[PDB]
């Protein structure tokens, strides 16, 4: 059985917990994860100054698609950088067109708004990103910790990151793989 | 009021979630955190292949002590590397002698055993690290998600990392700072 593949797009100002937790949990599930630097291959300064080194540039990772999921971490500045990128636009439009999963957390869903992705969907965000996301009425808002409307999967914050990551694993690899990955984590 | 200071010792094979979550949460609390590379300043490959760039080498960070807390992430290989380091030994002995906090998660507490730190204390670990930690009977074991016996603070796994980090914040900066840092996280 071929391994599923995930693209995690890492921009300056990304929320580092929301980057690392999904990467780690997806890799535990046997997903081949590419941490792709929006800016290139150089290390990325996250929202609380953790510095993460990409596996590859987004420019190169874009050429090795398609991916079973495209993951957008949060962080206000990270999400703004994702929102400004034409490369990200192209990747997300292609992913929607091919009926592939898109997963975004905290402020990350606001890049879906910027790139006109998933309009009409029910979404959640961090509470502090609600009004940016809802500007223009292009979505329906949800309070759920993880929200999934077809292939638009959204979540709220650092404290929903494990739930978000496990939801991605379940969507890709099924319930039993997600449950097996969950138990050694010592979640409550 | 002078900012409290934390030393997070980052070794090859460290559990990346257990590194990032405490760093991020402590920084949210206004703690000045130094992510110190055991090996030097070069990027560190974690247990699930996330690569984190240290702020400084342990060699240099050791010279800018003392620190209000020394934090030991888990990961089997990370903890083994911490356990083999004479520099880590010296830092932990100094921290115990000065009545400073030591915080270790998952397999991280097994470096306390290696360095003869805190013998007699009640500790927890990841379940899979229990028998390494208990070899020789130098500690008393606990099932609590976070365990604190004086200035020996231990915890169990990725899924206890927020609890662990908030316990460190509470110990350093008090209950109200920890509660203020907690709410925007969207923990359950």
């Amino acid at each position: 059985m071929a391994s599923k593949r995930a693209l995690v797009i890492l921009a300056k100002g990304a929320q580092e917990m929301e980057t690392v937790i999904p990467v780690d949990v997806m890799r535990r599930a046997g997903i081949k994860v590419t941490v792709a630097g929006l800016a290139g291959k150089d290390p990325v300064q996250c929202s609380r100054d953790v510095v993460i080194c990409p596996d590859a540039s987004l420019e190169d990772a874009k050429k090795e698609g398609p991916y079973d999921v495209v993951v957008l971490p949060g962080g206000n500045l990270g999400a703004q950088n994702l929102s400004e990128s034409a490369a990200v636009k192209e990747i997300l439009k292609e992913q929607e067109n091919r009926k592939g999963l898109i997963a975004a957390i905290c402020a990350g869903p606001t890049a879906l708004l910027a790139h006109e992705i998933g309009f009409g969907s029910k979404v959640t965000t961090h509470p502090l990103a609600k009004d940016k996301m809802m500007n223009g009425g292009h979505y329906t808002y949800s309070e759920n910790r993880v929200e999934k409307d077809g292939l638009i999967l959204t979540s709220r914050g650092p404290g929903t990151s494990f739930e978000f990551a496990l939801a991605i694993v379940e969507a890709l690899n099924g319930k039993e793989v997600a449950a097996q990955v969950k138990a050694p984590l010592v979640l409550k």
